[PDB]
């Protein structure tokens, strides 16, 4: 780990001032999340994430769910992280 090809999904457009605890909160409501890395990048930039669920079907279901829907004001795109 802590990765795992069909269990990390990619966040895009995340607004730099997230944080961890919100994409758990956020990405959780779909099943349990395993970790969480924000790409380190600099302020008042789109931002990245790898989320990693603890079930492969969970991460499938987050790309459908949670894929163009709004977060602090950014549509994000959510997909396979590979
Ligand atoms: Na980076």
């Amino acid at each position: 780990g802590p990765l795992g090809s069909m269990k990390t999904i990619l966040v895009k457009n995340l607004p730099s001032d997230t944080t961890q605890e919100e994409v758990l909160d956020y990405f959780s409501t779909i099943g349990p999340i395993k970790s969480v890395f924000i790409s380190e990048k600099q302020a008042n930039t789109p931002h990245k994430a790898f989320v990693t669920y603890k079930n492969e079907e969970e991460s499938k279901k987050a790309q459908k769910c949670l894929n163009k829907t709004i977060f602090k004001n950014h549509t994000i795109w959510v997909g396979p992280g590979k």
